[PDB]
């Protein structure tokens, strides 16, 4: 086609939905370095999650593809006789996975290496890492969502896919009239809950509102809930995720045996422990393994811990500040030309952020000559595949089409602002593309974006099914 293709995506370019915006375009052959097809390839857009790949690979570069986090629990000396101890902390390393039964095992261990008291406080030590909780223009008014989420280095993780600095707040309709159940669950007896909340008649207006009011800790339910409605779940965050992860932990060692007399709270592991006693620890599974329900779904938490990592490996800074120097100076030894590259954060969420679609084709390219290239293939999304872990943000889409099963493309979205970008494996060879769509007046313009991916999927030795 080569032309025939080009005049084939000139076609779907000029939808009434990319009315008004501007779209990085680049395909490139992996094998014969060609370029396939461009079109404001050199132009600066923000990336929303596309900034991910750039972070992805940054870590892959500094940590390795086999980097594993550590937690661990210390105490000044082993306990004594009667199996006591002063002061106690819960120390993170910037374990993107840490979960409620993690903190479970690391406490029995802390009573099977003779604790049966802690007679004074537990901190909660994340000091690995600063403690700038949120990026400089992050938006307010987005912080009690999941992918607003603090960042810390001792953060809890939920559930599977290991959403970080949440608690799955349980929302559940009594009678006509009568209020609502409201559950914190892992936050609960750590965030304060403010439920004026109110079952409303069986199917009825649905009205329902789960809040964390700016600067508090405080969960605000509102507005009513109809009663034939099924309970909702709901992800929302927290403040001082290391202060929650204090507070599980706290539970955790009560339900091991382990009396805590004292307070718990924020604290780092103090410098005159010369021989401080590391009684429990755990690791998380290696980068590799990580980088699948990061990718696949697109998680905030993770990007940014990634960098304040990437902070710690190169400049032993757990910081944005170092992260992102860290990060430009990875990629820049990855082959990677940066010139038009922005880097406010790691996830993408900030509007600060700027690339363009050949230096997103230029990533794509040194990756796959990786040593780690394998493990960076193994988490991206694979376009419409039911599976939540190998469809991921594209689960949904390009379903019963040519690229189905076989388009690899990294997904990012925010008002005025789309993304599509990865590898179109198959028998007549891989490819490479980068679609980035930017300003756009109305819906994410997936349409166009799933429509060239195919197209894309056909030139490859693909047929649609039937
Ligand atoms: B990325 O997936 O573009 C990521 C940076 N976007 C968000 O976290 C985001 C920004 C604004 C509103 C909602 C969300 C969550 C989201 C949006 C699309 C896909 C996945 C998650
Ligand atoms: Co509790
Ligand atoms: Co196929």
């Amino acid at each position: 086609r080569l032309t025939e293709l080009r005049e084939d995506i000139d076609a779907i370019l000029e939808d009434p939905a990319l009315e008004g915006a501007v779209s990085g375009v680049v395909v490139v052959d992996t094998a014969t370095g060609e370029e396939l097809y461009s079109r404001d390839g050199g132009e600066q857009l923000l990336p929303a999650s596309n900034m991910k790949l750039f972070t992805a690979a940054a870590a892959l570069e500094v940590l390795g593809a086999d980097h594993s986090f550590g937690t661990e629990v210390a105490a000044e000396s082993a306990p004594g006789r009667r199996g006591e101890v002063q002061d106690l902390y819960l120390v993170g390393r910037g374990d993107p996975t840490l979960s409620a039964e993690d903190l479970d095992a690391m406490a029995a261990e802390v009573a099977a290496s003779g604790v049966r008291t802690v007679r004074g406080d537990l901190y909660a030590d994340d000091t690995w890492f600063d403690s700038e909780r949120l990026v400089d223009d992050w938006w307010p008014e987005d912080e009690p969502y999941a992918y607003s989420a603090q960042i810390s280095a001792l953060t809890v993780a939920h559930g599977e896919r290991f959403d970080t600095g949440v608690t799955e707040v349980s929302v559940t309709p009594a009678a006509e009239g009568e209020p609502a159940d409201v559950d914190l669950g892992a936050a609960e007896g750590y965030a304060e809950l403010d439920n004026r909340a109110v079952t409303g008649a069986a199917g009825s207006a649905n009205t329902l509102v789960i809040d964390r009011p700016v600067g508090t800790n405080t969960i605000a339910v509102t507005g009513s809930l109809p009663a034939d409605a099924a309970p909702v779940t709901a992800l929302r965050t927290v403040d001082e995720p290391a202060a929650l992860a204090g507070h599980l932990f706290e539970e955790a060692l009560e339900s091991n045996g382990v009396t805590v007399k004292g307070d718990v709270g924020l604290g780092g592991v103090p410098a005159d422990w010369q021989d401080a006693e590391v009684l429990a620890d755990h690791t998380s599974a290696e980068l590799s393994e990580i980088l699948v329900p990061f990718m696949k779904f697109s998680n905030n938490g993770h990007a940014e811990m990634l960098v304040k990592s990437i902070g710690q490996e190169t400049a032993g800074a757990g910081t944005w500040d170092a992260g992102l120097v860290g990060v430009e100076e990875a990629l820049s030894g990855l082959g990677v030309d940066t010139a038009g590259l922005v880097l406010n954060d790691g996830s993408g969420l900030s509007r600060g952020n700027l690339v363009t679609a050949d230096t997103v084709v230029d990533l794509l390219g040194q990756a796959g000559s990786a040593p780690w290239a394998q493990t960076w293939s193994a988490s991206l999304p694979v376009a419409g595949e039911s599976d939540p872990f190998v469809g991921g943000t594209l689960a949904n889409r390009m379903r019963g089409t040519a690229a189905e099963g076989v388009v690899e493309a990294k997904t990012g979205t925010m008002s005025g602002v789309s993304a599509l970008s990865g590898y179109v494996p198959g028998p007549e060879g891989e490819l490479a593309f980068s679609i980035v769509n930017n300003g756009h007046s109305g819906p994410a313009p997936l349409a166009v974006q799933d429509a060239i991916a195919v197209r894309l999927a056909e030139y490859a030795g693909h047929q649609a099914p039937e």
